[PDB]
Parts: structure tokens; C-alpha cells; sequence
């Protein structure tokens, strides 16, 4: 069978923090830690009593200067296991049913006759970025890749999941053809959102705490608003229409071409910057040049626009489309344009009812997977 | 699959000719035909005893006050098959072993989804003629591109060998930016004679039947001097030295600064005009404008200059250099300058051992060609 790399989507992995800050917003929030603890997830840390403490440890400051981001002083945040699973099979280290994410998929591989860490292996990092600021992650991803080629006598299956499928096109799109005609065996794309999420409007507007209900909106918003991965993943042209409203309220609309306006409406213009960093890094009809599976979710009511009575701090109501209830259905005709523009296969797998978390574990999804790896 | 355009090289087609002649110079040659008939390739017509009549029907006539060529009186020679490939797949309408020309290539594509004469079809012309009279030629070939681009939703790649790529060079240079960007997707150059090529001296001093050996020497060279195509591809001053010596002999030595006095010597004095014609029909340094392949061929010893010890009428000593058997390697320098003076990307791919006419049914060759029109 062949070695398999898996790349987990936002909020897909855990992730670790040390202290050693200049100053705290409050008198119960730690400045210096003993090592490192697990900054996500970890239940503990979300009460509304030190939830601030939590928030200025996980936000990113952002840079003008620079146009990049940084940590608050004195905190580090690393990404564990890389290379193995652990930190992507669950989200909590006590190992929650909530936070249940790529244990099910790992299982079956184990059962399949792979093995952790060895030729099935995970590929974590900071969610919170773009790749544009992961140079070294995509380093040491090409370096495993080599080494599983060399160890397990064959080319990788990268399996990506939500956000995740951009990182990966953005690695497989800046190697060389040479390299992906080696090294890699095929993609298996899992709910995708190619083309941007239509709620990432809500999200900088307004926050969405659907994932992590025990954070109350406008709290987890700071966090959200800090990540350029939220700001990364707004609609793109190239599958929406510049025309469509995301976010309306009893005076302006926003389409895709409001942008730079409604950063400045909801009191939030680094995004804008970092929206300008990030629109760019995947190319927006370069297919990834090796064989191709790409999985959607259908049937699953999925936001595609928002209506404020009072912008931008009250929930808004939402108005539902065609999706997995995340990444709206016309991400998937990027997948099909890139048949015409490589030679590999490219194969599309409609999900019926398949929601876009919960296909990581989905038997069907399984399925499929099994009969790429094991064959016919 | 993008629509795809065959442009072949000199010999590179069939020719019909119809007769109505006023005179003929023996009294075995026919005067008037019923119909029209292959006059390349056609070895029946070949035979010692009427070898001078195919001379007389498919010689051109240069006019020194019109400075343009003519047929002789009462022959019409016609280009079958335009917007086809019958004509440029076979030389021979019997479609010998010798004469498979393009066949190797449009079989590939039909295999890849082509359809001959839908989106792949052959340009074929007069190769006799340099293109300041194939006026129509190109008029035609511009509307064919166009209608491609509308049947078959895309711009239209093109594939030209040998003296063809000249063809295509002198077409593109002269179509407007803005029309290239938007009806051609790429320029696929095979055995490009950028700059001329050194055997032409040999061709013109004492005929050159290399590729049709049951003709004399002496016979061909009659066709070959009146063909304008012959004097288009004498070597250039912006490729070659201008203190290259192509031609040797006792007494006087042949450089392209020599070229009046050179036609003179060899009793051809109308060469000279014909060259006077047509070295300024390509500019030396203007880029196609248009993505560009420029496949050469290495390895394959190649004649840079000639020593004739009876000049011009004895077959000369060859001097060999590097190349792929006609097109002198330094030809290749011509696509490596346009780098600097275009946007459009300029591959250059060499193709060690490949001879000019094999590298069109090489497998290499079209493994090349499935890439770009196919994609990775
Ligand atoms: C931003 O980056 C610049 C250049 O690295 C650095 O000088 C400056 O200290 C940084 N800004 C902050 C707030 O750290
Ligand atoms: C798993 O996915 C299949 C195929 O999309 C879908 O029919 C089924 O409802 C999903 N299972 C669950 C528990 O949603
Ligand atoms: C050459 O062209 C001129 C002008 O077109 C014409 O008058 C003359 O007849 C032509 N010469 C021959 C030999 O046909
Ligand atoms: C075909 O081209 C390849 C690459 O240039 C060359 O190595 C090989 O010799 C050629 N095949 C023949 C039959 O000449
Ligand atoms: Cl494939
Ligand atoms: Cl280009
Ligand atoms: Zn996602
Ligand atoms: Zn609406
Ligand atoms: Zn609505
Ligand atoms: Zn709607
Ligand atoms: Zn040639
Ligand atoms: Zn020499
Ligand atoms: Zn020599
Ligand atoms: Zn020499």
C-alpha cells in the first residue's frame, strides 16, 4: 500500500504554548509557564473567568512593517507530532468525543496494515497562518514525502481536509512537475473550499463560535479576526459573482468588491492587509498536476449570505445554499476546470447529505479512500 | 484539448499540377493533362527519360521586373488538402515507407481525442516560394485559426518543422499583439533553421539529393535554385560569423558577406535577387510574442562548410559540425535570445541524437508534445 501523508484543515490539529509575557490583560491570567502546555484544545482554558487570558495568548499580532504575523511577546506556540498522529487523531489530549477528528480515519488505515508514524504520518500546523508564513512547514513536508518514497518503495497519497486541500494545492502547485511526478501518487481532496466560504464574513463581522460553543461570540471573534487564514479563505472571484451580497444590512451590501470597505466598517482594517497578503498564493487555474480525487458534500444547508439589523455585533440571519453546511457547492467546478488542464485524472465524488467535518469519519468517505490506497 | 495547427517544412507536402503548356522541351513530355496530378511526391514521374519534364512543370520562373516568381506557361501547381492532413501526413499518394511525414504524430493525437480535419489540421503551402508570395497563404491561415478557436472553445497551438517554423515566425511577427494573446495558446518549434543553414551553399553550387536520390545531382539542382525557399535559407549574419567560410576552393573562398559574387560564380545570378527579396522578411531579433517550445536536435554531425576541388559542378568534400544533420546548432542560440524580449515564457528542449526529419515521428518528440497540449 502506499504512504499516505495527512493534512488536517483549520482548527484540524493541536497546538501548544510557553509564557514568559511582559505584562497580562488581568491579574488572574499566567505571565510565565513551566513548559509548554496544549493552548488548543483544552477545555479548561475557555472559562469565562480567564477566557481573556486565552484569547491574548492565542491572537496574532500583525505587522505593518513587515506584513506578517507575530506572536504576543514572549509567547511561543509550537505545532507537536509532527510526522506522527496523535496530535490530529483527537484535538484534546484527554481524548474527547467532541474532539474526535482523523481517529476514525487512522484506525481504518492501522487496519489496512499501516502503521503510525511510519507509512501513515500527519502533517500539522499552525492553522492560524496562510501559507505564505509556513515556508518551513512545506520544507519539512517535502522531506517527508522523499523520505516515506524512499522507506516504503513508492510515491505518496496526500489526503487534505477542508482548508488543508489549499495548503496542499499551494505546496503541490510550487513544486516542480518533475518532483510531483515522482514523489506523489495521487491527491484525495476532502471538502475543499476552493474559491473562499461565504461565512467568513460572519465570521470577521460578527464571530462564529459554532465549533467551540462555550466561547462566547464577540470573544472568539478577536481570535478569528487575528488568524489570516480567516481573511485567506474569503470568496474569491473566479467562483462567485463580484455581484453577490455576503453581508447586508439596512444600508450598505458587501460583495466581493466591498472588501476594503467593510474591513473598515467592522473596525478591523489589518485584515484588509491581510487579505492583500494572501489572495494571491494559490494560483487560480493551475491544477495540481497530479491524480486527482475530489470529494463534496451536498444536501447539507450551508450559509451563503448574511443579514445584519445591527451590524456588525449582533448574529445575523442567516440564508442557506447548496454545500456541505461549509464550503458552498460551486467550489467543487474548480475541480472539474482542472480536468482540461492536466494530463492526471481528475475524479469528482458527490457526497450526498455528507456534512463537512463529519466526512472525515464518514464510512462512505472511507470507502473511497480504501480503494484508492488497496485497489480494486 | 486545444485545437491544434501542423505547419510543415520544405518538401514537406504534396503538390498537384495541371498542364496546358504552349511548349515542352522534349517530345516524350506531355503537354496538356486531362486532370490534375502529384507532382510531389510522385517517383513515377521521376524515371531518367522524362526526368526533364517534372523539372520543366515544377521549376519557377523568377521575373526580375516584378520581382516575384511564376510558373511556366500554362502549368498550375495547387496545394491539396488545406485545413486537412491527408496531404501532409504521406508525401506519396501511395503513402510509402519513405514518405510518412506527419502520419506518426496525427495518429498520437487522434489517440489523445484528436479528429483530422476538426481540431487538428494541417497548413500546407507552396514551399517552393518564401512567404512574400504566399500573401493568401497566411490570409487563410489566420481564418482558420479563428474558426478553430470558435468551434472548439480555445486558442490553437501550433506545430511547425523544418522551414516551417520560419513560416509561422514571419506570420506571427506580423499578426497584432492583441491578436496573438488571444487566438494563440503556444508555438511548438521542431528543427527550427533560425539564421539559415549551411548546406544551402552546397544545394545551390551543386544540387543536394539527399531526401529523393534517384535524381541526378545536377537535375535537382535546376528545381532547387529555382525555388525561392532555397536562397530564404542561406546563412544569416545574426547567427553565423560573417568570416565563416562556406564555401572552399582552390582559388576563392565563399562567406555570407559573398553572396552576390558566390550566385555569379555559379552562373545563377537570379539567386542573388531572390536573396535580396527575402532576407528581411523575418526581423532578426523580434520574438513570436506567443508561449514558445523550441525543440532542437544535438549529436547528429551536421555540414557547417563545403571544399569543392572542381567548383561548382563535382560533389563537394563535407565538413561536419555539430547539430541534428541540417539545422547547425548555433540556430538554436536565435530562440535562447528571445527570452529577454518577451513576456510569454520561451522552453528551449534539446533532443540529443534526433535527426531533422526523424524527430517528427520520435517518440520523444511527442511524448513532449502530449504535455503541453494535455497538460502535467
Ligand atoms: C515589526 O517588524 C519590524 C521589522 O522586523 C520590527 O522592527 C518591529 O519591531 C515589529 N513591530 C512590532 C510591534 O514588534
Ligand atoms: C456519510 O456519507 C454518506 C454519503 O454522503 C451519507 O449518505 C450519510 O448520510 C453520511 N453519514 C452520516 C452519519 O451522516
Ligand atoms: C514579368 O512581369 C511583368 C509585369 O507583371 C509582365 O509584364 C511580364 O510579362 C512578365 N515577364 C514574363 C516573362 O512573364
Ligand atoms: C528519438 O529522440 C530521442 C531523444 O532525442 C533520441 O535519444 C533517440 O535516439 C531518437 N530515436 C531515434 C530512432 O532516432
Ligand atoms: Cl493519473
Ligand atoms: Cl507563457
Ligand atoms: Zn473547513
Ligand atoms: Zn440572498
Ligand atoms: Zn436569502
Ligand atoms: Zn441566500
Ligand atoms: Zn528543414
Ligand atoms: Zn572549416
Ligand atoms: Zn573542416
Ligand atoms: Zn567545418
Amino acid at each position: 500500500h502506499p504512504p499516505v501523508v495527512l493534512v488536517p484543515g483549520d482548527l484540524g490539529n493541536q497546538l501548544e504554548a510557553k509564557l514568559d509575557k511582559p505584562t497580562v490583560v488581568h491579574y488572574l491570567c499566567s505571565k510565565k509557564t513551566e513548559s509548554y502546555f496544549t493552548i488548543w484544545l483544552n477545555l479548561e482554558l475557555l472559562l469565562p473567568v480567564i477566557i481573556d487570558c486565552w484569547i491574548d495568548n492565542i491572537r496574532l499580532v500583525y505587522n505593518k512593517t513587515s506584513r506578517a504575523t507575530q506572536f504576543p511577546d514572549g509567547v511561543d506556540v509550537r505545532v507537536p507530532g509532527f510526522g506522527k498522529t496523535f496530535s490530529l487523531e483527537f484535538l484534546d489530549p484527554s481524548k474527547s468525543s467532541v474532539g474526535s477528528y482523523f481517529h476514525t480515519m487512522v484506525e481504518s488505515l492501522v487496519g489496512w496494515g499501516y502503521t503510525r508514524g511510519e507509512d501513515v504520518r500527519g502533517a500539522p500546523y499552525d492553522w492560524r497562518r496562510a501559507p505564505n508564513e509556513n515556508g518551513p512547514y512545506f520544507l519539512a513536508l517535502r522531506e517527508m514525502i522523499e523520505e516515506m518514497y524512499q522507506l516504503y518503495g513508492g510515491p505518496v497519497v496526500l489526503v487534505a481536509h477542508s482548508m488543508g486541500n489549499m495548503y496542499t494545492l499551494y505546496f503541490l502547485q510550487r513544486q516542480p512537475q518533475a518532483w510531483k511526478d515522482k514523489y506523489i501518487r495521487a491527491f484525495v481532496s476532502l471538502g475543499a473550499p476552493w474559491g473562499g466560504v461565504a461565512k467568513t464574513l460572519r465570521v470577521l463581522a460578527s464571530g462564529d463560535n459554532n465549533r467551540i460553543p462555550v466561547i462566547g461570540p464577540l470573544k472568539i471573534r478577536e481570535q478569528q479576526r487575528s488568524a489570516v487564514s480567516t481573511s485567506w479563505l474569503l470568496p474569491y472571484n473566479y467562483t462567485w459573482s463580484p455581484e453577490k451580497v455576503f453581508v447586508q444590512t439596512p444600508t450598505i451590501n458587501y460583495t466581493l468588491r466591498d472588501y476594503r470597505k467593510f474591513f473598515q466598517d467592522i473596525g478591523f482594517e489589518d485584515g484588509w492587509l491581510m487579505r492583500q497578503d494572501t489572495e494571491g498564493l494559490v494560483e487560480a487555474t493551475m491544477p495540481p498536476g497530479v491524480q486527482l480525487h475530489c470529494l463534496y458534500g451536498t444536501g447539507v444547508p450551508t450559509p451563503d449570505s448574511f443579514y445584519y439589523e445591527s451590524f456588525p455585533d449582533r448574529d445575523p440571519k442567516i440564508c442557506f445554499g447548496d454545500g456541505d453546511g461549509t464550503v458552498n457547492l460551486k467550489s467543487a467546478l474548480q475541480c472539474q476546470a482542472w480536468q482540461s488542464r492536466q494530463e492526471h485524472q481528475v475524479l469528482l465524488q458527490e457526497l450526498p447529505g455528507s456534512e463537512h467535518i463529519e466526512m472525515l469519519a464518514n464510512a462512505t468517505t472511507l470507502a473511497y479512500l480504501k480503494r484508492v490506497l488497496l485497489g480494486p
